[PDB]
């Protein structure tokens, strides 16, 4: 349902008693950071630790949803609301009330749902689209990007407005590379994961583990899973040393 | 429904007085001033003190809405006008009669759009896409934009006599740094709406007041109103001293 | 319908004189002038007394409409002439067809349309985008500029050819501020139009009128009807002093 | 259809029997004159005295076409060759084909097409844009230009290479005022022209016409043009004496 | 069923161990390589060497369905669910179920099912279009791509969460022309192939057989293939010197 | 398909034996000259009596060429490998393998060019714009300026690795006033030429040949050519004496 945060560094800590401030509030959270970072970790977790936490997590993949249809997506429509709308359907916005809405790729949604948003999030009242029965919304709101929303907001492409209306309670993923201290105990952690799955298992000694250390690790966390994904099958039931590990990820 | 504006500050009395003067006037009103210096708050405060104060309030936003899109979303279209024409629609215009039409951003109307639109103010007729009967439109205008509209003008990106037809009576909203006078008050708004909503509580010592009070402002009183909510949250019920502010905002 | 051309200056004389010479030919006007400076009023009043005085009069916004379209819009187009093309529609020739067709910022032409406009106004005959069918077009030409047509032709970014079709009978519309005695006349112009279209009242004494006759003027007469507006709400049903007028029209 | 070529000077009568001798001919002509100094006229009557006679005359305006479009429509295209072409579409080329390619401002063709231009010229072969095959050729080249093609040669801006397989047979026109004693029957011209097409009537009286040849003449023939529209509106069934011209064109 | 993957080169025994390696595994493998370098073969094989080597190989051409039908294709559909739907449908996924599912041309796939079929990777689960049933799906995922996905996902057309959870055991197969010490046995197996369904006869010697060696190979083994097709009928029953090569095949 | 190169000159007989003396070479030829010297003739020439003689013959033009777009003329281009390529293309060096390419006005490429010329010479391999496939080229290089590229080298406008690595067999093609002997011998192919293509006939007689001889010939045999034709129309079926020269011509 959930998954804890791993780690001992000081950011990862910041990150957990950040984390409880908020979960029980229904504030707006903006999670940041970069591709695989702990960022739907961190909004599952603080869903079911939270008001909603017996209610619905409706994610919304901003980038995802092709610009035409992301409105219906989030509003849902009435029949004959568009070429194609044989169907009344509910949207998002609809299924996630009384739960949490999460708004991944934020930065990736186009100025005009940006401020179809916001009147949803001031007014607390949506229309499907092709309607004009206003409906009632309780979401709890949280919100995700990769990208920089400050300077998405001087290039005129994210709005200002919105930005401080969902960014009440930012919280910051550190890459993977900035918390290297981290990658053992992460390791444990995904390599239990995959044992329980019987997915396989291996372990990895410490010169492979401080090689691993030295990664840039671009994927970040979700990158590190993928190589115990791999590792599990070049040796199966193996022990990692430096020479077990592709020539990559080597840094000697 | 509206808000009153908050301030003692030399510039925000004559924001009032102005408001005052012009609200039960038909006349266009254009409203200068950085995001988030309460430029929408004067707008629906001069509408329902104002003729239309009855009627509609319709928010155009002339950069949010796409080049393509914004003519049949000010003027409607009929069914076929264009492709995904299904049905023909009212447009912002034709929803905004009798009340208010709040032109925000503009500047960031498109040319094509400034000349259609003040042929509609002029003539005070309009046709939906794709339709050639003429139909009459009862709107009082309020604008709003952050831009500099004459610099625009020169620069051949905004439209002159549009311009002078939307600029009968300028009210300026200066932005918060500029008032820093101000911020107390707008504190004690700001925690009393968020006591209201039961959001939450705080209040701010003198010291913390101050170290606000040298603080620049970049998104004005949004921005102010932001810290109030993460507050509320960082430190429940508590009061906030220059410890309590983030380390962004304190300047001793 | 139209307006009068209101003024005593050698100037409004000659452009009324220059007028009558040239309304009732079917000869091609173009009219110069600064922003402001009655040229569209010259062209309407020019329509209403010439052969075209009941047919229609037909404005194109040569700088607003987008280059790509700009074609369409003066010949129309066929059905899938282009993307977005699912109707066939008349040109503003189309339409223009026994009336006027007034030729507004014809200096922000683009170099394209200026060749297949001067084939139009030399062999009279056009097609609509994405048709071979030629058509017939009778219009009567007028056009204006605030821009040195001159200049743009050694810039290159003006068709000579062009020019002298267009420039059969040129009317330079003298900016405000070299015809200062007429502000009084246009003065009692503009009072008096606001004054039957139930917009308000005012009236000038004479410090404060010789105060607006140092004023430079930069929009011109459309300006000085601005101003009228903004005092009208400023001192209504008022007499307006030099203390009445904003300070950057005192001139003392 | 087409115009002759009117004047009592050394230069026009060489230009009438250097058009006699190349006019059945299919060689390539080059016109070189100032604008208005007669250029299309000698173009369209070459045409309608040439092999191509009861041909198709095709204009490119090479200076009016964007570059990045000129390729498209001397050539045409093929649906889908670039963004924007839902069309196949038969070019310039095409629609010349066994008629006249009347080539002006060939001095304001991109080097880019100046060479394809001469592959097809030798070739006698093209392709439309986004196609492979091969299409065959036949027109009569005819160009022209005010521009000195020899410095663009050496500023490295006009192809030596296509100068040479163009000027096969240059004609230059003599300005206007290089030719003052054909002004007098140039104006019957103009007069007879503007008569016959019920524009209106004037003569000029022997001052006015020696004032006249003192003229400098910056728009030549096509500029003497604009003048005897204007009088003729001016002066309506008038006499021109000095006084009836234009300060401008008084030279005594 | 399958076919064996022939040649003596470090990669194709590099790729065979690989593939061992991997078989028996429930594993996620994505295949990358030029069109016609054996991908699909290496998929079947894997799937008839596998755990779902007793069920159902599902193919997927992600390109060649359009874009509207690839949610329906991949997840089947219930009655009504679209325009057309007269049918309840099982998608698939739903076929694949036991299986093997081999998703080929995974980068042309669009960005909104690549959410959607992480989601189903992830959770496992999934609903017929227009059902709110959640579904059971046991399948081994196989994928093949010759676009570069890391250039996709900085192009953002790619999804990097996407790309971690399908590579996990990636496999390169080299083109042709980088393997050209493996033209002769593949010409045999080809050979041996037409052979025996009775297609005809040939055999290449030394000279042809080297020629081949110095061939670019843009459609590698496939075109290698479709060669040996054409000779057949070329030389039926013969031998292919050089001279028997079509010239774009001889290399001297 | 080619020319042979007429003259009894020293030079031009020493072009001969070099151009046997490397043609089926598939060495790189540099051909240096003034325009019109000869030097595509040699090129072509060269290509018909080479080992590329049944292959493609793939110019460049250098200079023509735009330098934001010789890139993707030269290497192809992928689709979306910039704005405007919803093409995938081949470029003039996939379209010339196996064949010759021919890089005129190689002086005026843009040294980003040159570096990356040389790598695809050296290395023979290339990719198209926005890709990472790495392909096979086989093409022999024959290259051709009428400019200085050693004072070129020293201005370090041009690389000198590149010229040295282009610069393995020079061919000199002499201007046409310094081999005033051949111009006769010239005179009846270029006669000759226009007499087989029905463009018409004349023939030089003694006289007029040698005041030919005294001519600078700027345009070198291209500009010989030109006149050959202007005589053909000039003197239809005529002898061209000194009087029949144009002036500029006569030399006496
Ligand atoms: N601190 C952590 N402790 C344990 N597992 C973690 C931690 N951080 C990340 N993971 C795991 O690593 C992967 C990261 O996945 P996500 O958190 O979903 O990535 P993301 O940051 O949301 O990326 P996107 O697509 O840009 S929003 C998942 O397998 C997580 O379970
Ligand atoms: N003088 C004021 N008194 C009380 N509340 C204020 C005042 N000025 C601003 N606010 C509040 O601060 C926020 C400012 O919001 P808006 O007035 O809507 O901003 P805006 O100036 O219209 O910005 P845009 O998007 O560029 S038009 C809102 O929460 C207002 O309620
Ligand atoms: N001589 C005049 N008498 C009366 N009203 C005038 C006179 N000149 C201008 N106006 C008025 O002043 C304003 C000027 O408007 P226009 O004539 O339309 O300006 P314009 O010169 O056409 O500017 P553009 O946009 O560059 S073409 C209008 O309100 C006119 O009614
Ligand atoms: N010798 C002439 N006899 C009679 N009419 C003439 C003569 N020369 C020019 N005209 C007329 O004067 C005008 C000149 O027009 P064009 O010949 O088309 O000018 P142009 O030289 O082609 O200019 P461009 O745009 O630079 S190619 C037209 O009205 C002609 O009919
Ligand atoms: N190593 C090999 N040994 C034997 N036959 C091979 C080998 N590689 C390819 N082939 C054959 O060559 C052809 C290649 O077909 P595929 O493997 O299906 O190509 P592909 O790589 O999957 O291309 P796509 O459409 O981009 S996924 C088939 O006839 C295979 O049987
Ligand atoms: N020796 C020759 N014998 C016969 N014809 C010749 C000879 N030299 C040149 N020509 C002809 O004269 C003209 C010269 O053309 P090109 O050889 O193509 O000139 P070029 O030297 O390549 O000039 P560029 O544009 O600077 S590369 C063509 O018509 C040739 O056919």
């Amino acid at each position: 349902l959930f998954r804890s945060l791993v780690g001992t560094s000081r950011a990862i800590q910041q990150v957990r008693q950040m984390m409880q401030q908020v979960a029980d509030t229904d504030a707006s959270v903006l999670i940041l950071g970069e591709s695989g970072t702990g960022k739907e970790v961190v909004a599952r977790n603080l869903h079911y630790h939270s008001k909603r936490r017996e209610g619905p997590f409706v994610p919304v993949n901003c980038g995802a949803i092709p610009a035409e249809l992301l409105e219906s997506e989030l509003f849902g429509h009435e029949k004959g609301a568009f070429t194609g709308a044989i169907t009344s359907r509910a949207g998002r916005f609809e299924l996630a009330n009384g739960g949490t809405l999460f708004l991944d790729e934020i930065g990736d949604m186009p100025l005009p749902m940006q401020v179809k948003l916001l009147r949803v999030l001031q007014e607390r009242t949506f229309e499907r689209v092709g309607s004009n029965k206003t409906q009632n919304v309780d979401v709890r709101i949280i919100a995700a990007t990769h990208k920089n929303l400050e300077k998405m907001i001087e290039d005129g492409t994210f709005r200002e407005d919105l930005y401080y209306r969902l960014n009440v309670f930012p919280i910051e993923m550190a890459p993977l590379r900035e918390r290297v201290e981290d990658i053992a105990l992460l390791l444990n952690e995904l390599i239990s994961r995959m044992e329980h799955e019987k997915r396989g298992s291996i372990r990895f000694n410490s010169a492979a583990i401080m090689s691993l250390c030295r990664h840039d690790w671009p994927g970040n966390v979700r990158e590190l899973a993928n190589l115990v994904e791999r590792l599990a099958i070049m040796h199966p039931y193996g022990v990692i040393g430096v020479g077990e590990l592709p020539k990559k990820f080597r840094h000697v």
